[PDB]
């Protein structure tokens, strides 16, 4: 049984499924879990999420107090209730977080440490209430440094997604490699509700929806200040409504992807048919970023009526570079206020720096960018309007401004480079 939700948009958007859970509730208390953040409940969790599964679905609650925990791995039909004032703590001990289990890291497919909230090939899993995820931030802190045999770590699996090695012979989680786990990494599933949590930190990537088919992400509180933490990272996803959302990150709020040059040629699945409304950025870089990971494709994606009252670097930024191959087409944003920014818009066609000297070039594929709108957006002050710097060999095509505010231009109105059929409508500034 669904309801399903309307959502509009300037491109075909089908109604998003919403799974209704029997009315059963699974105590993570009647499995043994005790709180105070000393006992560990990994396996009491696990016993409520196996039998909520057998029994045909419904709720595993975590009530009021602080329960420490390693890795929490869905099966299907499950919603993990976090009530009011409920904290999952989650250990920083790597020992926990094994075996390694089949993920994508920083867009190469692996196995790695077990994502925190880990699902793997699962139907209708959701998370919700007002509660809390809180990780242990000790070790991780450790591993933000990018010592020698993390280097080494970082090529040998680069080496091997190039060349297409199985993605079993990609063993990541051994000795000194030191790649941190993801907070939440759902994989190729379907029917995923996020609904009504806090999330205070986090290990790797925040929210990682990575090649899902439908689903919800709203009322959510966002705040992460780590090394990698974006507000939310959709990877070769589709089918998806962001709603009412806070975003208060160290680096940008939300965030679209599609792998990493070969690795994702080869699974080509693009990134599709995302919209997001009425979210607010409070800190963060970029309110709405495209790539640099683009290679499986980005196409229909819509943000309208956000805001982004503080300061950011660039309001709406797209970013690809030489080895990325794919395409970016259909990217729409309507109805935006901003306070402070670098850039209100940025094309950027050969953004290239940590893995620039590290690895080299297998092939050169050039991205095709073909759409790219923006609508009805203000901003106090900029150092610049816009900012667009295609390739030579494959120009830019097809992007508008359009009633688009400033009210005051520090450095430059515009810069174009290697872009054909830009149309300006109605754009107004001020300047000294
Ligand atoms: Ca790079
Ligand atoms: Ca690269």
């Amino acid at each position: 049984q669904y309801k399903t939700v309307k959502v509009k948009a300037p491109f075909p958007m089908q109604p998003i499924k919403v799974f209704i859970y029997p009315d059963r509730d699974f105590k993570i208390t009647d499995f043994g879990a005790v709180p105070g953040g000393e006992v560990d409940n990994t396996k009491a969790i696990a016993a409520a999420i196996d039998a909520c599964n057998k029994a045909g679905g419904g709720r595993v609650v975590v009530p009021a107090g602080i329960w420490l925990t390693g890795p929490v791995h869905f099966k299907s039909n499950i919603n993990l209730c976090l009530e009011e004032d409920a904290v999952l703590s989650f250990t920083d001990n790597p020992e926990d977080y094994l075996p390694a289990v089949m993920t994508s890291w920083e867009g190469l497919e692996c196995y790695n440490y077990s994502p925190l909230l880990y699902a793997f090939e699962c139907e209708n899993v959701a998370i919700s209430g007002k509660g809390t995820l809180q990780p242990k931030m000790g070790t991780w802190k450790v591993w933000f440094k990018r010592p020698a045999p993390h280097l080494q770590a970082l090529k040998e699996l680069y080496t091997k997604a190039s060349t297409n090695v199985p993605v079993i012979e990609r063993q990541m989680a051994i000795g000194e490699n030191h790649l941190r786990p993801h907070l939440i990494h759902f994989n190729r599933c379907k029917n995923v509700m996020l609904d009504g949590f806090k999330i205070r930190e986090s290990p790797f990537w925040t929210i990682h929806l990575y090649m899902c088919d439908g689903g919800i992400v709203r009322n959510l509180d966002v705040r992460a200040h780590g090394h990698n933490n974006d507000g939310i990272d959709f990877e070769m996803s589709r089918n998806f409504l962001v709603e009412d959302c806070s975003f208060d990150q160290g680096d940008d709020a939300v965030v679209i992807k599609a792998g990493r040059n070969q690795d994702a040629w080869r699974l080509n699945t693009p990134c599709e048919n995302i919209v997001i409304r009425n979210c607010r950025i409070l800190k963060g870089h970029t309110l709405l970023g495209i790539g640099s990971e683009i290679s499986g494709g980005i196409r229909n994606i819509y943000m309208h009526d956000c805001t982004a009252p503080n300061s950011v670097m660039r309001l709406f930024f797209v970013k690809t570079n030489h080895r990325r191959g794919g395409f970016i087409e259909n990217i729409y944003m309507k109805n935006v206020a901003s306070g402070t920014a670098q850039r209100v818009l940025e094309i950027d066609t050969e953004v290239l720096y940590q893995w620039k000297d590290l690895v080299p070039t297998y092939e050169k594929r050039i991205t095709r960018i073909d759409g790219i709108y923006m609508d009805k957006v203000t901003c106090e002050s900029a150092d610049a309007v816009y900012e667009l710097k295609g390739n030579a060999e494959l120009p830019v095509k097809n992007v508008r401004i359009k009633d688009v505010k400033v009210g005051s231009v520090k450095k430059f109105v515009k810069k174009v480079s290697n872009v054909e059929n830009v149309v300006e409508k109605n754009v107004t500034y001020s300047q000294k």
